[PDB]
């Protein structure tokens, strides 16, 4: 890697690891469109297995970027429209509060206060129907953004229904395979478990537990190499030869809602570049990111703006991830760690690196 990249990565990430007690970390810096990889520490502390470029990390809510793009691909196939009512795809959702709630609202957390999590008691399809049937919105649809796995999770599950495929099969064949993300998994196969890092929470080794709509909202695992390729794909959608996937990537970076200086895409979130670093750093704190905030609709949605900071945070019990990229500059970063450490520290480090290389 260029000396400037090696230097800023050492000076930024090694102290981050020191400050946050991260056991293992992988970083990809995409500079002039090319990834440069960095690893530290251990995927499995007790076995002393190092992090490598083949180590699988839990992406947590970064998974939503895949869901958003798969939904975009379905839009480009004509299979769904974001204006479609939820009930078009789930007619058994008969309760009246669902009148007026569209796929757009589900995808962008604006349905009116769907909760952050699907309750852990939801174990069956009938449990899931009961949950959504009995949910009472706090707000009218399209007025407040409240980040919610139960919102985009349902979007993902319904967006694939016209295809006749399961969510996992649709994702495999429509996103992972065309992009040659061959070490990216919703369910890690047995032959790949040797690569699956342990997450660490209070010193204990942990993996994310199964939950309703987990694949859609927080359940993807991937390597630093595949995540760099995902960033490249989102930086350069015209290099994707499958037209519906090219367009799906572009649609996931359209701007559907604005609140403050932030814009909601499908999975991805965006700000105009150059960005105020304190905005993205402070806005990543859970106390803000997960708070209800009024939104202004953008109609029509702004087509993907190249001069944007595009990004997504994610966490599981034992992992912390961050992705950010700037299409205009063909610059990006992926940060995968097997400890969940505070978002603002991740975003700060990412902006120190990309700011240095712009
Ligand atoms: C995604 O990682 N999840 C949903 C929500 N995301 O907010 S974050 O991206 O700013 O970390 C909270 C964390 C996590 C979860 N526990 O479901
Ligand atoms: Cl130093
Ligand atoms: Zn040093
Ligand atoms: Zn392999």
């Amino acid at each position: 890697a260029p000396q400037q990249i090696n230097d800023i990565v050492h000076r930024t990430i090694t102290p981050l690891i020191e400050q946050q007690k991260i056991p293992g970390m992988a970083v990809a810096v995409i500079y002039q469109g090319k990834p440069y990889y960095f690893t530290w520490g251990y995927a499995d502390i007790a076995k002393k297995q190092p992090v490598t470029q083949q180590t699988l990390f839990e992406l947590g809510s970064v998974s939503k970027t895949f869901t958003g793009v798969l939904g975009g691909d379905a839009i480009a196939r004509g299979e769904i429209k974001l204006s479609d009512p939820t009930t078009k795809y789930w007619p058994e959702l008969t309760a009246k509060q669902w009148n007026g709630i569209t796929l757009l609202h589900l995808a962008t957390y604006t349905a009116g206060g769907l909760p952050l999590q699907v309750p852990d008691e939801v174990k069956s399809s009938s449990d899931l129907l009961r949950f959504y049937q009995n949910w009472q919105p706090a707000w009218a649809p399209g007025t407040q953004r409240l980040y919610a796995n139960s919102s985009i999770g349902l979007f993902g599950a319904l967006a694939v229904k016209p295809s006749g495929l399961s969510f996992e099969q649709a994702m495999q064949t429509r996103v992972f395979q065309p992009l040659k993300l061959n070490h990216t998994w919703i369910n890690v196969p047995p032959a790949e478990e040797k690569n699956y890092a342990w997450g660490y929470r209070e010193g204990k080794a942990v993996h994310v537990s199964p939950g309703a709509l987990d694949a859609e909202a927080y359940g993807v695992k991937s390597t630093i190499e595949d995540m760099a390729r995902w960033v490249q794909s989102n930086l350069k959608p015209l290099d994707i030869n499958e037209k519906t996937l090219q367009q799906g990537i572009q649609l996931a970076q359209s701007r559907y809602w604005q609140t403050g200086d932030m814009y909601q895409g499908l999975g991805w979130e965006m700000l105009d570049w150059p960005v105020n670093p304190d905005s993205i750093i402070n806005g990543s704190d859970n106390k803000i990111a997960l708070a209800a905030r009024p939104v202004k609709a953008i109609t029509p949605p702004t087509p993907a703006v190249r001069a944007s900071w595009v990004h997504k945070t994610g966490a599981t019990g034992g992992f912390g991830s961050y992705v950010a990229f700037i299409p205009e500059k063909e610059l990006g970063i992926v940060m995968l760690a097997n400890k969940n450490y505070p978002n603002p520290a991740r975003v700060d480090a990412a902006w120190q690196i990309l700011n240095a290389l712009q």
